[PDB]
DNA sequence: ATGAATCTATTGGTCAAGG
DNA sequence: CCTTGACCAATAGATTCAT
């Protein structure tokens, strides 16, 4: 089938689909911990990696107790998410 | 009373032939064994296209260096070689 | 450094036409 | 009834940006 948008036609009407969603901008697959949506179940697995992997220290928010992964990501958090209340 | 229900969830078919194979998922058998990797399948068919990954009637076929293992796809045998070949 | 976005090849489960 | 292949979502990994 062919593409509407970009006009590129693939062998592949699964992979078609996901790329009509960044012209579309739909994002099916939501995160359950933040707000955080994307257009691949995979890609959604693979943020969900930094909110914590079982069996390493987990850090959680300050304000709104968000688990993550890395110290720098929640850092990263602090600065985009709750800069208001500063 | 056909044998066409799931005895494992309850999911009825219209065609017992199709409850044989849904029912491996649950049981984890999987009798089509890939004769060219470790692959196991639960469908016929579906080993009948998981070959197609590993060559096609004519076109041009990649094998492993180390194992010999054919490969239609030059970016999968790039995977397997990690995946396999770390030394 | 950490992670999202893009890309694509392979796979699980479904289903029913037709053999 | 059984075989078979299409269909769609899911998966896994690689590359390419963004911050
Ligand atoms: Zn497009
Ligand atoms: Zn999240
Ligand atoms: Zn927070
Ligand atoms: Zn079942
Ligand atoms: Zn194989
Ligand atoms: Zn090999």
């Amino acid at each position: 089938d062919t593409c509407e948008y970009c006009g590129k036609v693939f062998k592949n009407c699964s992979n078609l689909t996901v790329h009509r969603r960044s012209h579309t901008g739909e994002r099916p697959y939501k995160c359950e911990l933040c707000n955080y949506a994307c257009a691949q179940s995979s890609t959604l697995t693979r943020h969900m990696k930094t909110h914590g992997q079982v069996g390493k220290d987990v850090y959680k928010c300050e304000i709104c107790k968000m688990p993550f992964s890395v110290y720098s990501t929640l850092e990263k958090h602090m600065k985009k998410w709750h800069s208001d209340r500063v």
